[PDB]
């Protein structure tokens, strides 16, 4: 298929939490993720983070497999839960770091990332 996406999707999947930003060196996260970052970080543990509003290809095709037509975009365990508005109202609701911890916790040790 997509000479990308197939990579994107083997790689969001491997990534035990993901999210998709800009990566920019003066900023990791120069776009609208820039609030969002903060509430993963802050409900969670670490986490990964793909740049994408910076690289042009990666921008277009991959987040139109998952919904948006570009990014932020969170990813939990490689599945889709929504990058600018949906990590800071989950955030708030707990519901994020619930499903980060879980996976966090899954994907390496007993990471304790909401309880």
């Amino acid at each position: 298929m997509s000479t990308t996406i197939e990579k994107i999707q083997r790689q969001i999947a491997e990534n035990p939490i993901l999210l998709y930003m800009k990566g920019s060196p003066k900023l990791p996260s120069c776009g609208f993720s820039a609030q969002a970052v903060q509430a993963l970080a802050a409900c969670g543990e670490r986490f990964a983070y793909v740049d994408i509003l910076q690289n042009p290809d990666i921008r277009a095709e991959l987040p139109k497999y998952a919904n948006w037509p570009t990014f932020p975009q969170l990813w939990v365990d490689g599945e889709l839960v929504g990058g600018c508005d949906i990590v800071i109202e989950m955030y708030q609701r707990g519901e994020l770091q619930q499903l980060i911890k879980e996976t966090a916790a899954k994907y390496k040790s007993e990471e304790p990332d909401a309880e």
